[PDB]
C-alpha cells in the first residue's frame, strides 16, 4: 500500500524532474503537526545533505516555500500559505506583478498590489518572478480562483490556489 | 493655518487623554516617503525621549502600529496596514478572536482565521486583544467593511477600516 | 512712484512679519532673465547677510521657493514652479498629503498622488507639509484650481495656483 | 512555463533587433521593488558588462529610462515615469516640441511647454527628440492620451501613455 502510492508519486516527480535546471535533492516529508493548519512542516534532508536555510522547496506542481531551518539531517520549512510568508508573482500570460502572500488556509494564497482594472481573471496562472532574489523565476505558484472589485479603493483582492499540494504533498524537492 | 489646524489636532488629543491608563508622550509625524503607499513613517521623538523598539504607537481614534527603529531624537513607525505587519484582534461585542494583517493599502486591514459561519457583520468594531502580549488590549483597531463567504473554505475573507488615520495623521501617542 | 510701490509691499510684508515664528531677512528682488517664463530669479541678499543654499523663500501670500546658489551680496533662488521642483504639501482642512510639482507654468502646480476618489475640490487650500524636512510646514503653498478624475488611473489630476506671487514679487524672505 | 514566455519576448526583442544602429547588451529585469509605484528597478547587467551611468535603456516598443547607478554585474535604472525624470520629445509628424515628464504613475507622462493652440491629438506618437543629448533621437517614448486647453495659461495640460511596458517588462536592452 505505501510501495505502490510511494512509486506512483516518485515516478509523478520522474516526469516533472526536467522542471528544473540544476541539480535538485529529493527529499520525503517527515514530521507534521497533528493540526490541519500547521503551514510549517519538515522533511528527512538537512545539513549532512547540504540543506541550507532559505533554500526554495518546490513539487511536480509548485512551489512550496523555503526552508527556514536546519538540523542533522531534517530541515523545517514554511510554506507559501503562512500568514509570515509573501512571493513574488506574475501572471503567466501577460506578466502583470504582483505579491502572493499566505492566508493560514492550506489551499489559498492572496495577492497584494494588484490596480482594480486589473486584467487578471479566474484561472490565471501565477509563476514566480524572482524579483526578491529568493526563488528561481517561472516556477508555478498558484491560479487565481476569485477577484472581488472594490469601490474607491486602489487595489483588487484576488484569491489564488496554490498548484503545490502542501498539506497532501508526499515527497519535496530542494533546489541548489 | 498651521496654528489652527495644530489646535484642532491637540484639542483631538486632549480629548481622547483619558483613553490611556499610564503616561504617553506626545510625538508628531515627521519624515515621511514621498510615495503614498510607504506604510511606515517617522516620528518626532526618540532615545532621548525614552522611546524604544517595539513601543505600540496609536491616536485619537486608534492603534496605529510599532516603532521599530530608534535615532537620537526621531524613530520609525511600522503602519498596521503594512503588509509584514499582523496584529491580534477581537469583535468587540462577542469577543470573536482573529488576526488582523496589513494589506499594503492604508486604509485596509485583513483578518485571518475567521470561521465561514462566525458572526461577524459589517460595522462590528475591533480592538485590541494583547493576546500576543505586543499591544495594551481594549484599543480601537477597525471596523468591519465587508465579509465575504467562501464555498468550501473553513475561513472566511473580512476586510476592515482601521479607525486611526493612518496617512492623514499628524501627532501620535507612545504608550509607556 | 517706486517710493509709494515700495512702501505698500513693505507694509504688507509687516503685517504678514508676524506669519514666521523665527528672525527673517528681509531680501529684494534684483536680477531677473527677460524671458517671462524663466522660473529662476536672484535676490539681494547673499554670503555677507548669511544666506545659505537650501534655505526656504516666501512671501506675505506664500512659498516661493529655495536658495540654489549663494553670492557674496546675492543669490539664486528655484521657484516651486520650475519643472525641477518638487515639495510636499498638504490639504489645510483635512491633511490630505500630496506632493506640488512646478509645471515651468509661472502660476501653476500639479499635484501628484492624489487618489482618484480623494477629497479635494476647487479652492481647497494646499499648505506645507514639511515633511521632506526642507521647508517650516504650515505656510501656504497654492489653491486647488482643477480636479480631473481619470478612468482606470489610480492617481487624480490636480493643478493648483500657488498663493505666492512669482513673477510679480517685489522683495521676499528668507527663514532662519 | 519561463520557457516560454521568456521565448516569446526574446522574439519580440530580436524583430527589434533592427531598431537600433549599434550594439546593444540585452538585459533582463532582476531586483524590484514590491510597492508597485516604485518607477525604478534592476537589470541583471553591470560594470562587468560595460554598463555605466547615463546609459539609456528602451524595450521593443519604447524608451524606458536611464541608468542611474552601477554594481559589478546588476544596475539600476531610472524610468522615464518617475517624477524627476523629464525627457525632451517631438509629436512624430510634425516635430511638435516638448518635455515629458514622469507623473510618478506607472503607466502616465505629461507633456510640458505645449502652446493651448498646439496641433496635438489623442493618438499622436512622441518620439525622442535628442535634444538634451542624452538620448538617441527617433526611439517611441509614448502616444498621447489627453490634451486638456486651459483659459488663460499659456500651456495645454497633455498626458500620455508609455510605449515600453515599464512595470511589465521582462528583458531590457542597453545602448552604446
Amino acid at each position: 500500500a505505501a510501495l505502490t502510492e510511494q512509486n506512483v508519486r516518485l515516478r509523478e516527480l520522474l516526469n516533472s524532474a526536467a522542471l528544473v535546471d540544476d541539480k535538485v535533492l529529493v527529499s520525503e516529508l517527515i514530521g507534521v503537526d497533528p493540526n490541519p493548519f500547521t503551514q510549517r512542516i519538515m522533511i528527512d534532508k538537512g545539513e549532512n545533505d547540504g540543506v541550507f536555510v532559505g533554500q526554495p522547496v518546490l513539487d511536480a506542481s509548485g512551489l512550496m516555500g523555503q526552508v527556514v531551518e536546519v538540523m542533522p539531517y531534517t530541515a523545517r520549512v514554511l510554506l507559501l500559505t503562512d500568514t509570515t510568508h509573501s512571493i513574488p508573482v506574475q501572471v503567466n500570460r501577460n506578466g502583470l506583478r504582483a505579491i502572493a502572500v499566505g492566508t493560514g488556509n492550506p489551499e489559498r494564497l492572496e495577492l497584494r498590489y494588484v490596480a482594480d482594472t486589473a486584467d487578471i481573471k479566474e484561472g490565471d496562472l501565477l509563476v514566480s518572478s524572482g524579483l526578491g532574489q529568493r526563488f528561481p523565476a517561472g516556477y508555478p505558484v498558484a491560479t487565481v480562483k476569485e477577484v472581488i472589485h472594490d469601490s474607491g479603493q486602489p487595489f483588487a483582492v484576488v484569491r489564488a490556489v496554490p498548484t503545490a499540494k502542501m498539506n497532501r504533498s508526499r515527497y519535496v524537492l530542494l533546489v541548489f
